[PDB]
Protein backbone atom coordinates (compact mmCIF):
# COMPACT_ATOMS: atom_id res chain seq x y z
CA UNK A 1 0.00 0.00 0.00
CA UNK A 2 2.15 3.13 -1.54
CA UNK A 3 2.11 5.56 -4.43
CA UNK A 4 5.56 6.49 -6.34
CA UNK A 5 6.21 10.05 -7.74
CA UNK A 6 8.81 11.28 -9.61
CA UNK A 7 10.29 14.78 -8.82
CA UNK A 8 12.55 17.14 -10.18
CA UNK A 9 14.21 20.07 -8.85
CA UNK A 10 15.21 22.88 -11.65
CA UNK A 11 16.42 26.19 -11.09
CA UNK A 12 19.57 28.78 -11.76
CA UNK A 13 22.89 28.00 -10.04
CA UNK A 14 23.34 28.60 -6.70
CA UNK A 15 19.19 28.89 -6.08
CA UNK A 16 19.46 26.33 -3.81
CA UNK A 17 18.08 23.09 -5.26
CA UNK A 18 20.95 20.82 -3.48
CA UNK A 19 20.44 22.44 -0.18
CA UNK A 20 16.65 22.40 -0.48
CA UNK A 21 16.79 18.30 -1.28
CA UNK A 22 19.25 17.56 1.30
CA UNK A 23 17.60 19.57 3.78
CA UNK A 24 14.28 17.03 3.15
CA UNK A 25 16.50 13.72 2.69
CA UNK A 26 18.85 14.22 4.70
CA UNK A 27 18.25 16.85 8.19
CA UNK A 28 21.28 19.14 7.24
CA UNK A 29 22.27 22.71 5.70
CA UNK A 30 24.95 21.97 3.09
CA UNK A 31 26.71 25.85 2.63
CA UNK A 32 29.97 24.42 -0.42
CA UNK A 33 27.71 21.99 -2.57
CA UNK A 34 29.96 21.24 -5.45
CA UNK A 35 27.32 22.72 -7.60
CA UNK A 36 27.91 19.45 -10.89
CA UNK A 37 26.74 17.05 -8.43
CA UNK A 38 23.28 15.46 -9.94
CA UNK A 39 21.88 12.11 -7.97
CA UNK A 40 18.44 10.99 -7.41
CA UNK A 41 17.11 10.55 -3.62
CA UNK A 42 14.44 8.38 -2.75
CA UNK A 43 12.53 8.78 0.63
CA UNK A 44 9.19 7.58 1.99
CA UNK A 45 6.69 10.06 3.67
CA UNK A 46 2.87 10.04 4.64
CA UNK A 47 0.96 12.83 2.72
CA UNK A 48 -2.75 13.00 3.41
CA UNK A 49 -3.42 9.31 4.94
CA UNK A 50 -1.06 7.89 1.43
CA UNK A 51 2.24 6.35 2.02
CA UNK A 52 4.07 8.02 -0.89
CA UNK A 53 7.61 7.00 -2.40
CA UNK A 54 9.37 9.91 -3.73
CA UNK A 55 12.02 9.37 -6.32
CA UNK A 56 13.72 13.04 -6.24
CA UNK A 57 16.10 14.66 -8.99
CA UNK A 58 18.36 16.94 -8.01
CA UNK A 59 19.80 18.69 -11.34
CA UNK A 60 23.14 20.39 -11.79
CA UNK A 61 23.50 21.24 -15.16
CA UNK A 62 20.81 23.94 -16.56
CA UNK A 63 22.06 23.71 -20.31
CA UNK A 64 19.95 23.93 -23.07
CA UNK A 65 21.09 21.28 -25.34
CA UNK A 66 21.14 18.13 -23.21
CA UNK A 67 19.80 14.60 -24.46
CA UNK A 68 20.11 13.85 -20.61
CA UNK A 69 18.34 16.44 -19.52
CA UNK A 70 15.27 16.13 -22.25
CA UNK A 71 15.47 12.53 -20.76
CA UNK A 72 14.67 13.58 -17.34
CA UNK A 73 12.03 16.21 -18.17
CA UNK A 74 9.77 13.13 -20.24
CA UNK A 75 10.14 10.79 -16.89
CA UNK A 76 9.82 13.26 -14.26
CA UNK A 77 5.94 13.26 -13.28
CA UNK A 78 6.00 16.92 -11.51
CA UNK A 79 8.39 19.91 -11.02
CA UNK A 80 9.57 22.41 -8.19
CA UNK A 81 10.86 25.36 -10.62
CA UNK A 82 13.25 27.62 -7.79
CA UNK A 83 14.51 31.23 -7.51
CA UNK A 84 16.38 32.77 -4.64
CA UNK A 85 14.22 35.53 -3.33
CA UNK A 86 17.43 37.72 -3.30
CA UNK A 87 18.29 36.86 -7.38
CA UNK A 88 16.35 38.82 -10.23
CA UNK A 89 17.67 37.00 -12.92
CA UNK A 90 16.98 33.42 -11.03
CA UNK A 91 13.36 34.43 -11.39
CA UNK A 92 13.55 36.01 -14.79
CA UNK A 93 14.98 32.69 -15.58
CA UNK A 94 11.60 30.52 -14.54
CA UNK A 95 9.76 31.41 -17.71
CA UNK A 96 12.42 29.60 -19.79
CA UNK A 97 12.31 26.49 -17.60
CA UNK A 98 8.31 26.04 -17.74
CA UNK A 99 8.48 26.75 -21.70
CA UNK A 100 10.97 23.79 -21.82
CA UNK A 101 9.05 21.25 -19.46
CA UNK A 102 5.65 22.20 -21.94
CA UNK A 103 7.58 21.56 -24.89
CA UNK A 104 9.25 17.71 -23.89
CA UNK A 105 5.60 17.15 -22.52
CA UNK A 106 3.69 18.76 -25.17
CA UNK A 107 1.25 19.54 -22.79
CA UNK A 108 -0.19 22.55 -20.72
CA UNK A 109 -0.72 20.42 -17.87
CA UNK A 110 1.84 20.18 -15.97
CA UNK A 111 2.70 19.53 -12.36
CA UNK A 112 4.61 22.58 -11.03
CA UNK A 113 5.16 24.00 -7.79
CA UNK A 114 7.16 27.98 -7.77
CA UNK A 115 9.39 28.39 -4.83
CA UNK A 116 11.36 31.38 -3.70
CA UNK A 117 14.01 29.93 -2.07
CA UNK A 118 16.37 31.74 0.56
CA UNK A 119 13.47 33.36 2.85
CA UNK A 120 15.99 34.22 5.51
CA UNK A 121 18.35 36.60 4.24
CA UNK A 122 16.83 40.16 4.52
CA UNK A 123 17.88 42.05 1.58
CA UNK A 124 15.31 40.81 -0.70
CA UNK A 125 15.24 41.81 -4.69
CA UNK A 126 11.77 39.92 -5.63
CA UNK A 127 8.54 41.30 -4.46
CA UNK A 128 6.37 38.19 -3.06
CA UNK A 129 3.02 40.27 -4.67
CA UNK A 130 4.98 39.75 -8.13
CA UNK A 131 6.00 36.11 -7.37
CA UNK A 132 2.50 35.36 -6.54
CA UNK A 133 1.09 37.08 -9.95
CA UNK A 134 3.74 34.92 -11.66
CA UNK A 135 2.42 31.82 -10.19
CA UNK A 136 -1.27 32.87 -10.66
CA UNK A 137 -0.48 33.53 -14.36
CA UNK A 138 0.75 29.98 -14.63
CA UNK A 139 -1.84 28.67 -12.30
CA UNK A 140 0.47 26.82 -9.53
CA UNK A 141 1.09 27.20 -6.22
CA UNK A 142 3.34 29.40 -4.76
CA UNK A 143 5.85 29.10 -1.76
CA UNK A 144 9.11 30.85 -0.35
CA UNK A 145 11.34 28.53 1.75
CA UNK A 146 14.47 28.76 3.83
CA UNK A 147 16.79 25.61 3.57
CA UNK A 148 19.16 26.92 6.14
CA UNK A 149 15.79 27.47 8.36
CA UNK A 150 14.04 24.22 6.98
CA UNK A 151 11.16 26.86 6.75
CA UNK A 152 8.17 25.45 4.44
CA UNK A 153 10.74 22.84 2.58
CA UNK A 154 8.58 19.55 3.17
CA UNK A 155 5.93 21.93 2.30
CA UNK A 156 6.98 22.56 -0.80
CA UNK A 157 7.83 18.96 -1.95
CA UNK A 158 4.38 18.22 -0.36
CA UNK A 159 2.62 20.48 -2.08
CA UNK A 160 4.11 19.18 -5.50
CA UNK A 161 2.80 15.65 -4.39
CA UNK A 162 -0.98 16.81 -3.98
CA UNK A 163 -0.95 18.97 -7.47
CA UNK A 164 0.21 15.14 -9.20
CA UNK A 165 -2.35 13.36 -7.09
CA UNK A 166 -4.62 15.82 -8.48
CA UNK A 167 -3.22 15.86 -12.20
CA UNK A 168 -4.01 12.43 -12.33
CA UNK A 169 -7.69 12.51 -11.96
CA UNK A 170 -8.14 15.16 -14.51
N1 LIG B 1 21.03 31.90 3.34
C1 LIG B 1 20.64 30.85 2.57
N2 LIG B 1 21.58 30.31 1.74
C2 LIG B 1 21.24 29.25 0.97
C3 LIG B 1 19.87 28.73 1.01
N3 LIG B 1 19.82 27.71 0.15
C4 LIG B 1 21.03 27.58 -0.41
N4 LIG B 1 21.89 28.50 0.09
C5 LIG B 1 23.31 28.70 -0.26
O1 LIG B 1 23.44 29.11 -1.61
C6 LIG B 1 24.56 28.43 -2.20
C7 LIG B 1 24.03 27.55 -3.32
O2 LIG B 1 23.21 26.50 -2.81
P1 LIG B 1 23.04 25.11 -3.62
O3 LIG B 1 21.95 24.32 -2.96
O4 LIG B 1 24.37 24.45 -3.82
O5 LIG B 1 22.46 25.66 -5.04
P2 LIG B 1 22.15 24.85 -6.43
O6 LIG B 1 23.30 25.23 -7.36
O7 LIG B 1 20.81 25.41 -6.81
O8 LIG B 1 22.16 23.40 -6.05
C8 LIG B 1 25.24 27.66 -1.09
O9 LIG B 1 26.32 28.44 -0.56
C9 LIG B 1 24.12 27.41 -0.10
O10 LIG B 1 24.51 27.18 1.28
C10 LIG B 1 18.92 29.39 1.95
O11 LIG B 1 17.71 29.02 2.05
N5 LIG B 1 19.38 30.41 2.66
O1 LIG C 1 18.81 7.59 -15.66
S1 LIG C 1 17.87 8.70 -15.26
O2 LIG C 1 16.64 8.68 -16.15
N1 LIG C 1 17.49 8.52 -13.68
C1 LIG C 1 16.52 9.22 -13.11
N2 LIG C 1 16.20 9.22 -11.80
C2 LIG C 1 15.16 10.02 -11.44
C3 LIG C 1 14.60 10.22 -10.18
C4 LIG C 1 13.53 11.10 -10.01
C5 LIG C 1 12.98 11.80 -11.09
C6 LIG C 1 13.54 11.59 -12.36
CL1 LIG C 1 12.94 12.44 -13.74
C7 LIG C 1 14.61 10.73 -12.53
S2 LIG C 1 15.47 10.30 -13.97
C8 LIG C 1 18.71 10.23 -15.45
C9 LIG C 1 18.64 10.94 -16.65
C10 LIG C 1 19.33 12.15 -16.78
C11 LIG C 1 20.08 12.65 -15.71
C12 LIG C 1 20.16 11.93 -14.51
O3 LIG C 1 20.89 12.40 -13.45
C13 LIG C 1 19.47 10.73 -14.38
MG1 LIG D 1 23.32 21.66 -6.77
Amino acid sequence: SMTEYKLVVVGAGGVGKSALTIQLIQNHFVDEYDPTIEDSYRKQVVIDGETCLLDILDTAGQEEYSAMRDQYMRTGEGFLCVFAINNTKSFEDIHHYREQIKRVKDSEDVPMVLVGNKSDLPSRTVDTKQAQDLARSYGIPFIETSAKTRQRVEDAFYTLVREIRQYRLK
